[PDB]
């Protein structure tokens, strides 16, 4: 009944182990969520960025037509 | 009398084919006029849509180059 | 009696030169008219492609509307 | 044999218990992370719903002197 013990911590172990592969996937499936969104991120973003760039040369046109003369 | 009758008239003629070919310019100016004005107008009211454009698009690359720092956050 | 044959001879010319300036500004204001159009119709292309370009920033903008609320 | 099995796990587990305590707060870490991010994101799209309709304004604007043929 101390190898009784014994018994008592292979099993807090066990379960220890157990609860820690649970926080493994969730930390994993985090990091992956993480992944996921930055990149859904920085796709918006180069798409804003040559769109905004066609945007611009849009506005050179306008500008140029304004100042025109006669 | 004889003729000098008819040259007499030859100005008097000569004199309303002026007088209208005056009463036109002052129409075609008053024309011109108006598009000049109406020129001016549209082009200014193009300027300043431009530059509010501008102003608009600027504020915009600052949100680009935001979303552009998050997603490459580490 | 010749005394205005000046004055024939003399509008025969500030007639032919207003001739000559009116149908000048006739010309002035055609190539208005045409500049005009043209102006127009480049604002009016500037106008079209500004909206397909903002239809395209609303799906833009829906679409990280969506990712803020997605909420695994 | 047993003294020693018992010496082994008192560590082992008092181990596992700190390095679970770690994840647990890397994760809450990783949690208020994804908060934050997904509020800056909607900050965005706010700021931008607000400035696309000023941007469709300018528009009609536009669209208006290019028909105003009188």
């Amino acid at each position: 009944e101390t190898q009784q013990k014994v018994q008592d911590l292979e099993t807090r172990n066990a379960e220890l182990e157990h609860q820690l592969r649970a926080m493994e996937r969730s930390l994993e499936e985090a990091r992956a969520e993480r992944e996921r969104a930055r990149a859904e991120v920085g796709r918006a973003a180069q798409l804003l960025d040559v769109s905004l760039f066609e945007l611009s040369e849009l506005r050179e046109g306008l500008a140029r037509l304004a100042e025109a003369a006669p």
